[PDB]
């Protein structure tokens, strides 16, 4: 299948013409951060010494990391903090590919260890009313793909028009990634993390959970032994 790299999405001109030759996915508005449609301290880690750096600054036992909170610039490890990954776009090396049946997908360019941050899932943040409106909007238009992720009560990310390359991650009944919900400046975000070692060339997948709506659920083509046959939480 045609591949491309995250850098390819930076040139919209080169992208729009790549898309017409189907060597790239359909155009969408690229964003490095979530957009609210309707508008809405620190850890006690011990500052590591610099030859200790040759131990993890803000590791397993960090008060913020334990609450899935990122540190700010005011972290007692300042620059050396390993818990600012979302903020520093410390994304994994991932390519975008055409799958047999699922549309476009993500694959690992290098071997990703377990428990590795992949990408933030970015989009427009909708309330429940905005969501329900859009689902019928999209259904009405006979859209083939759906890009919704539950963030919390009355907050659902919609990657349909605006997002980044996280929106290409396909669902699998038997996945190699999970979502983790992380707090950054008192604002909740969501990102993909490997749950095991993902060999280079491998498609990244996660187990999409989401309350079902309507009658015709999308069929799963994951090919897993334990395939539930349908996408959604049901
Ligand atoms: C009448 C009708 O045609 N339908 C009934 C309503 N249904 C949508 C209900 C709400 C959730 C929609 N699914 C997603 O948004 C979604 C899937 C997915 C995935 F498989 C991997 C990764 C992500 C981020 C994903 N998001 C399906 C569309 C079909
Ligand atoms: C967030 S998008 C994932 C990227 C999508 N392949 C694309 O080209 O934009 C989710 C959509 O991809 C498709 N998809 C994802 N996982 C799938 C699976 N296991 N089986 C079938 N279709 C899948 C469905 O159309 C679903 O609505
Ligand atoms: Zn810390
Ligand atoms: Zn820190
Ligand atoms: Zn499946």
């Amino acid at each position: 299948g045609p591949s491309c790299v995250m850098d390819d999405f930076r040139d919209p001109q080169r992208w729009k013409e790549c898309a017409k030759q189907g060597k790239m996915p359909c155009y969408f508005d690229l964003i490095e951060e979530n957009v609210y449609l309707t508008e809405r301290m620190q850890c006690e880690c011990t500052p590591l010494s610099k030859d200790e750096r040759a131990e993890i600054a803000c590791g397993e036992d960090c008060l913020n990391r334990l609450l899935m909170i990122e540190c700010s610039s005011r972290c007692p490890n300042g620059d050396y903090c390993s818990n600012r990954r979302f903020q520093r776009k410390q994304h994994a090396d991932v390519e975008v590919i055409l799958t047999e049946k699922k549309g476009w997908g993500l694959r690992a360019a290098k071997d990703l260890p377990s428990n590795t941050f992949v990408l933030e899932y970015c989009g427009e943040v909708l309330d429940h009313k905005e969501f329900k409106a859009r689902v019928k909007e999209y259904a009405r238009n006979k859209n083939i793909h759906y890009y919704f992720m539950a963030l919390k009560n009355d907050e659902i990310i919609d990657a349909t028009q605006k997002g980044n390359c996280s929106r290409f991650m396909n669902h699998s009944c038997e996945p190699n990634c999970e979502t983790q919900k992380w707090t950054v400046n008192g604002q909740l975000r969501v990102g993909f993390f490997t749950t095991k070692l993902v060999p280079s060339g491998s498609e990244l997948t996660f187990d999409y959970q989401f309350q079902r709506y309507g009658k015709e659920a999308q069929k799963c083509f994951c090919g897993s032994a334990n395939c539930r046959g349908y996408l959604g939480g049901e």
